[PDB]
């Protein structure tokens, strides 16, 4: 009903690794 | 009902890796 | 009902890898 | 009902890879 | 009902790869 | 019903590794 | 019913490693 | 019914390692 | 029914190692 | 050799979304 | 050799979402 | 060789979400 | 060689969520 | 060689969540 | 060689959560 | 070679939570 | 070679929680 | 070679909690 | 720049099933 | 830049099933 | 930049099942 | 940058089952 | 950057089952 | 950066079962 | 950075069962 | 940074069972 | 940083059973 994904990488050499899975609600 | 995807990479050498899957709601 | 995709890569060498899949709502 | 796709790559060597699929809403 | 596709690549060597598919709404 | 994902990495060398899976509610 | 994920790493050399799995409620 | 995950690492060299699994409630 | 995870590491060299598993309630 | 597709929606507000692909038999 | 697809939604508000793919037989 | 898909939703408010993929037989 | 999928939801408010994948037989 | 999937939910408020994956036989 | 999945929920408020994975036989 | 899964919940308020994984036979 | 899973809950308020994993035979 | 799992709860308020893991035979 | 597709089936009853898709290079 | 696909099935009853997808390079 | 796929099945009854997907490099 | 896939099955009754996925490099 | 997959089965009755997934490097 | 997978089964009745997953490096 | 997987089974009746998972390094 | 997996079974009736998991380093 | 796994079984009837898990270092 509401999908808010916030990811930022500032002032680094490498970035981040993000795995997000959402589902399975009755 | 609401898809808000926010991703940014500023001031780096590499970027980020983002995997996002959403679904499965009744 | 609302698709807001925000992605930017500024001041880097490489870009980012983004996989986003949304669907499966009743 | 509303498709807002925002992607930009500024000041880099490589660009980004973006895969976005949305659908499956009743 | 509203298709807004925004993509730009400025100041790079390579461009970006964007795959976007939207549909499946009742 | 409500997906709020907040992740940021600021002032580092490496980024973070985040794995998040949510689902299985009746 | 409510997913609030908060993670940040500020002023470091390395980031964090976070594994979170939630599901199995009747 | 309520997922509140709070993790932060500020003013360090290394980050933290967090493994959290919740589920199995009837 | 209520998941409140609070972990922070401030003013250190190393972070913490946290393993938390909850489930098995009828 | 035999294609029988049966789909009906009666007494509703919304209809259904059906994707069916069949092929790859030797 | 035989494709029998049966789907119906009767006496509801929303319909169903059905994805079916069959193929890869030698 | 034989595809029999049976799905029905009768006397409800919401419908069901069904994903079925079959293939990979030698 | 034989695909028999049977799913029905009768006399409810919500429907069911079914994910079925079959393949990988030599 | 034989796929028999049987699932039904009768006389309830919520439905069920079923994930079934079969494959990897030589 | 033989897949027989039997699940039913009759005369309840909530349904069940079933995760079944089978494969890895030589 | 033979998969027989039997699960039923009759005359209750809540359903059951079943996780079954089988594989790793040579 | 033979998978027989039998679980039932009849005449209760809550259901059961069953975790079964089998594999690792040479 | 032979998996026979038998569990039932009849005439109770709560169900049972069963964890069974079998594997590691050469 | 160079597309070399080689497939042959000799001395059999059935043929093969080959799906090959290549593209997405900048 | 270079696509070399080599597949052959010689002296058999059944053929092979090959799915190959390549793309997503910047 | 270089795609070399080598698969062959010689002197058998059944063939092989090969799924290969490559992509996601910046 | 370099994809070398080597698979062969010689002098057998059954073939092999190979699943290979590579991608997610920045 | 370099994908070298080597698998062979010679002088057997059954083949092997290989699952390989590689990705998630920044 | 370097993927070297070596697996062979020679002079046997059954083959081997290999599951290999690599990823999560920053 | 370097993936070297070496597994072989020579002069046996059964093969081996190998499960290897590597990842979670910052 | 360096994954060296060495396993072999030579001159036996049964093979070995190896489970190896490595990860969780900051 | 360095994963060296060495296991071999030579001149036997049965093989060995090895379970190795390493991780949790900051």
């Amino acid at each position: 009903q509401k999908l808010v994904f916030f990811a930022e990488n500032v002032g680094s050499n490498k970035g981040a690794i993000i795995g997000l899975m959402v589902g399975g609600v009755v």
